C-alpha cells in the first residue's frame, strides 16, 4: 500500500562509486508510489562520497508554485556500495543552512542501476525509522535524454514500465545548476 516502501529494491552490484558520486544528475522520469501524489516537480542533485560517507546537495522545483528548495543530505554508505541512509537539512542557494536537520526524518537511497549517462534510483522516506513513502527516479546527465535500455530492464524486474512514470522534459522546469556544480568547491 502507499506509504510502505517497495520491496525488491535491489542495489546495483559493484556500482562504480567515483563515477556515480560525481557531477550533477537530473531526474528525467519519476514515479511516486502514491497514486494521489500528483504535484509536478523537477529534481536534480550532486552526490559525493568519501570514506564511506555520502554528502549530497539536492535541488527541487515545484512547477506549480514556481518555488525551489535546497537541501543537503549526509549519511553512511552501506557495504554494498550502492545504498545509503541520510539525514538532511535545508539550505539557501548560497549553501547556508536556513533550517537544521529534524532528527526524526531520514531517507534511504538505493542505486538500482547505472549505465552510460543514465541511472535508476529509489528513495524511501522515513519518520522515526518507519516508512512514510517512496519514489523511483530515472536520472540522466542530460535533462532531455532518454534512458539506456538497462534502466528499463531494471524496472521490469520490479514489475514497472517506464510509461507509468511522469516525464518532466515538457514541464516548465527551472534549475539552479550553479548550486550543484559548485557543490564542495
Ligand atoms: C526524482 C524525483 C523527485 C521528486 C519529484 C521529488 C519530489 C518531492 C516533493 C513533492 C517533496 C515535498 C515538497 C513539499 O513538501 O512542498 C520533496 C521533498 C523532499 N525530497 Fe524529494 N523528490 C524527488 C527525489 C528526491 C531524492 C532522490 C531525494 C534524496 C536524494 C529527495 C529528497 C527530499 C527531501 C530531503 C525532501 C524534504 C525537503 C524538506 O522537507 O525540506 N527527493 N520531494
Amino acid at each position: 500500500l502507499p506509504g510502505e516502501c517497495s520491496v525488491n529494491v535491489i542495489p546495483k552490484k559493484n556500482l562504480d562509486k567515483a563515477k556515480f558520486f560525481s557531477g550533477t544528475w537530473y531526474e528525467t522520469h519519476y514515479l511516486d508510489m502514491d497514486p494521489q501524489a500528483t504535484e509536478k516537480f523537477c529534481f536534480s542533485f550532486a552526490p559525493r562520497e568519501s570514506g564511506g560517507t555520502v554528502k549530497e546537495a539536492l535541488y527541487h522545483f515545484n512547477v506549480d508554485s514556481k518555488v525551489s528548495f535546497y537541501n543537503t543530505g549526509t549519511g553512511p554508505l552501506e557495504s554494498n556500495g550502492a545504498k545509503y541512509t541520510a539525514k538532511f537539512n535545508t539550505v539557501d542557494k548560497k549553501g547556508k543552512e536556513i533550517k537544521p536537520a529534524d532528527e526524526k526524518y531520514s531517507y534511504t537511497v538505493t542505486v538500482i542501476e547505472a549505465a552510460k549517462q543514465s541511472a535508476l534510483i529509489h528513495i524511501c522516506l522515513q519518520e522515526d525509522g518507519k516508512d512514510i513513502g517512496d519514489l523511483y527516479s530515472v536520472l540522466n546527465r542530460n535533462k532531455n535524454a532518454l534512458p539506456n535500455k538497462k534502466i528499463k530492464k531494471a524496472l521490469n524486474k520490479v514489475s514497472l514500465v517506464l510509461t507509468k512514470f511522469v516525464v518532466t522534459k515538457d514541464l516548465d522546469c527551472k534549475y539552479d545548476d550553479k548550486f550543484l556544480s559548485s557543490w564542495q568547491k
